[PDB]
Parts: structure tokens; C-alpha cells; sequence
């Protein structure tokens, strides 16, 4: 097993994966690693294991389609490993705790939101549907993009957008496009 947490890429009390060589901090892990179990087996080997038993889950999809989805346990799984792989850049520092709003010619936004937020919401199964999921993860650089205006600092949520979208469309499949 490796000796460092896939997420945050330190060294600490870690959990190995039973299945693959993987290793992570109790809460890094998401859901946070299961008590008992063994064998344990990652989300990262979970999620191979539901493309492994329905190849046809890796067809095209439509983004429309995917929204409307019912949180049924593969797609609370899907939208966990997805939630996983924006804590995986170390950009998500910037989003990841309850933010606060004082700029001089910005006004804070109405909606405020941030990654442990949409963590809990998961956790306590707040959401019905991915596209409740998905709203609020959008609306996390959204926020970011509308308050900071024109400093450069705008740009951390034009990256970390881009990682969140390009992992959607991978985990669930969407139909690839010019
Ligand atoms: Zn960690
Ligand atoms: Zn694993
Ligand atoms: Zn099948």
C-alpha cells in the first residue's frame, strides 16, 4: 500500500485498501472509512467494481438524463467519488470551509456554499436526486466567479470547476462532444 493519503497526499493514521494499493485518512476517504470490514475495499475500487458488472454503463449518456436520476446507492456512491475527486486537488483548500464575504465593491452572494457543506448534505442524504447534488457543487465556483469580479483570484474557481466538470462527465459517462 502506498504511504501517503490519496487526497491530500500526506503522511499520517491511514487506512489501506484491501483491493488495490491505495491508503487515505479516515475522514479524507468519502463516505469516512468504515469501522469494521474486512476486507475493505475503497470508493475508487467500488466504483470499478459497478462499471465492471454493466459494461454498458460506460456508453454516452445525457447530461439531462443523468440530473434526474433518483439517489439510489450506486448514484450516492457515484456523486461521493465525484465530491472525493475535487478534495483531491489541493485547490479545493479554497472551497472547502464555510466562506465569509468582505470586499469593497462586492456584495456576498445569497446563496453561500461550500465542499464540507455538500459533504454533510451527502452524508445525511439531503438529496434526492444528482441534480441537487450537482447544483450545489456548481454553485460553489459560481458564487466564487460572481464575487471576486475582475481579480485574478476569480481563476481558482475557473480551476477547480474544470476539475469537478471533467470528473462528471467521466464517472457518469456523458456522451463526448465537440
Ligand atoms: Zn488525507
Ligand atoms: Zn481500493
Ligand atoms: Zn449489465
Amino acid at each position: 500500500n502506498s504511504n501517503i493519503c490519496e487526497v491530500c497526499n500526506k503522511w499520517g493514521r491511514l487506512f489501506c485498501c484491501d483491493t488495490c494499493p491505495r491508503s487515505f485518512h479516515e475522514h479524507c476517504h468519502i463516505p469516512s472509512v468504515e469501522a469494521n470490514k474486512n476486507p475493505w475495499s475503497c470508493i475508487f475500487c467500488r466504483i470499478k467494481t459497478i462499471q465492471e458488472r454493466c459494461p454498458e454503463s460506460q456508453s454516452g449518456h445525457q447530461e439531462s438524463e443523468v440530473l434526474m436520476r433518483q439517489m439510489l446507492p450506486e448514484e450516492q456512491l457515484k456523486c461521493e467519488f465525484l465530491l472525493l475527486k475535487v478534495y483531491c486537488d489541493s485547490k479545493s483548500c479554497f472551497f472547502a470551509s464555510e466562506p465569509y464575504y468582505n470586499r469593497e465593491g462586492s456584495q456576498g452572494p445569497q446563496k453561500p456554499m461550500w465542499l464540507n457543506k455538500v459533504k454533510t448534505s451527502l452524508n445525511e442524504q439531503m438529496y434526492t436526486r444528482v441534480e441537487g447534488f450537482v447544483q450545489d457543487m456548481r454553485l460553489i465556483f459560481h458564487n466564487h466567479k460572481e464575487f471576486y469580479r475582475e481579480d485574478k483570484f476569480t481563476r481558482l474557481g475557473i480551476q477547480v470547476q474544470d476539475i469537478f466538470e471533467k470528473n462528471f462527465r467521466n464517472i457518469f459517462a456523458i456522451q463526448e462532444t465537440s
